[PDB]
């Protein structure tokens, strides 16, 4: 009977190849009183989640420690249920914790991570986004994905309305069907804007796979008009963080897919119950991350796998050099493939913590 | 023109007189942040927010980080006067963390009503100067209970909070001994801080059915996301029934408006991200005909002396402010008289009052 003995945290920081419109992240780890370690990594992403490094690791330290320190690791769903009990939102934090606890799963039983949830498959293909500009720059950036062998591309719209409505223009001339658009307004418009960009897209021969988030995550009225009114599938990303917001929106039919996130869920426990609702409720759903570090990708990715998720905006993996993540996966792009034998997740802090 | 050219903060820490036990938690003691702006005319201004992290998730060094690098960039260099252009641009970069935001809002506010020479509660159109509240009663086996309100009764409160939603089976022998030990001058809230199911909900409030007693408000009975239960009870209810966990901002209160999911709302400055979102709150309430009540955090007396500036302001009477009565005198006598169960503020304070650097090194 193994029990947590240890916990340690560190933040990463990783380097963006270009500017997105670095990556702070806190890592945790894990020690049973057998020697093996655990690891999970999350994102600080303020702006989304509201969570801080300096937030998650005193929550971390302060909070959960005490409730699973000297806990049996066969105990996790109680412990964690615990913990998380004693925090509201700092969805992150609860995520590190969370993937922490499944490596830990994973390596007792001599098997990854993707093996431990259930996944046989190892490669999910993830678009490209594409970050907000004027027309011109956006295309030369979605014919660079293209040549880099994307055929999904996320375009990221809600800044500027007039230029995403004119951007479509752009689109139908200079692309085929073969290439799949999904739009992600980052809740940028209104019922109205939504609505126009909507019918501007039917104006034309597009391949169109997703409209993302058009409005305010509170606004569930409206998320239900558009998803009624639209041809296209509509996806709520802000809207659903957990399983209780996705019960709502499955309640009130406020989307047709739901984007989960584990930065959002904090974490695997929590995904897994949002994916059984939707499923019951015939709601799909694609998984999606925070521009984070690729161990979250990686995680992102075997949770995916698991659950025979195959719509995914894993991207992030782009922005950053391959040789962070080249140890547990290959890219060649679109395609995210898990290496083969890594026990756990397969990342390691070495360098982080030790080093 | 006056501008912010500083922005500073410090830890407060207070010990509690007595453990505060809820069913979401239990402590001895406060965890605050104080932040000060400087204006370039030298002029100074404070707010301070609790970290009550099982409620708003906020936590002192979450709130440090937000108050100094994400904020401070927004608002330093900036006019006064710009201060909702300043506030809204800010807090759009953070989701969460309510109670870094009211620390904030009550700074400025600290400085609009210290530049024109009055207080807090003036400037925002304070008539009375005083407010009554009840005493909260902390989870414990009934004799524990009847002990703390009895105290209670003996300080002079007549209003009295009883937290209830830990031990649901405690919830029900305890109505026994209420009915047995105090009059109907006695007036009883009650606030499960979501520890009921709605099953358990409604056989308690068939349950004081029962008896005789005076009972004001049943306050958060289930988990802030079941709004059909809240809802449902509301509906059920001869006791006005008010959200708390439900509602912290203005589109909160819509939806619980929407789905007639309470009688009363419990506003709150940590909750709320400080005054401006609540006189938003404040507003939609009036105009849906839903009641208010100002509450708190088991949180310093400086919050309780700006939530009370608030409902002076708002005309709202009902009041669970008493973290007074869990601490030293001396850390409120500064700015506020209590004759219990009386908040009372003190004459001819400029901006709040606090008094905070006297006691407190501020840092950047």
């Amino acid at each position: 009977v193994s029990k947590i003995i240890d916990i340690k945290t560190s933040i990463i920081k990783i380097p963006l190849k270009r500017t997105f419109i670095h990556i702070d992240s806190l890592a945790v780890e894990l020690t049973l009183d057998n020697g093996v370690k655990g690891y999970g990594v999350a994102p600080a992403t303020t702006a989304i989640t509201g969570d801080t490094l300096q937030g998650m690791q005193y929550i971390i330290r302060e909070i959960f420690a005490p409730v699973i320190l000297g806990s049996d690791l066969s105990d996790y769903k109680q412990t964690l249920e615990l913990a998380f009990k004693k925090v509201m939102f700092n969805s992150a934090a609860k995520m590190a914790i969370d993937l922490a606890y499944h490596d830990l799963l994973a390596k007792e039983q001599d098997i990854s991570v993707a093996k431990l949830l259930g996944a046989k498959a190892n490669s999910i293909v993830t678009d490209v986004s594409i970050s907000c500009g004027n027309v011109a720059e956006t295309i030369q950036n979605i014919q660079n994905g293209v040549e880099a062998n994307f055929t999904a591309i996320k375009v990221k719209t809600g800044a500027d309305f007039n230029r995403d409505i004119q951007l479509l223009k752009a689109l139908d001339n200079e692309f085929s069907k073969n290439i799949k658009f999904r739009f992600d307004a980052n809740q940028g418009w209104n019922l109205a804007q939504t609505k126009q960009f909507i019918e501007e897209i039917n104006k034309y021969s597009l391949n169109v796979e997703i409209i993302e988030q058009p409005v305010k995550y509170y606004d569930i009225k409206a998320m239900a008009e558009i998803t009624k009114f639209s041809n296209i599938p509509v996806v709520a990303d802000e809207s659903v963080f957990d399983a209780k917001d996705a019960e709502r929106v499955i309640d009130e039919q406020a989307c047709n897919m739901i984007n989960i996130k584990l930065a959002k869920t904090g974490g695997i426990l929590e995904a897994q119950k949002i994916k059984k609702l939707a499923d019951s409720a015939g709601i799909s759903c694609m998984v999606g991350c925070m521009m984070e570090s690729p161990a979250g990708i990686l995680a992102t990715a075997s949770f995916a796998l698991a659950e025979d998720i195959t719509v995914a905006d894993l991207d992030p993996l782009d922005w950053v050099a391959k040789d962070l993540y080249s140890d547990y996966i290959t890219f060649n792009e679109p395609n995210i493939i898990l290496k083969d034998n890594l026990k756990g997740f397969g990342f390691n802090l070495a360098e982080n913590l030790y080093f």
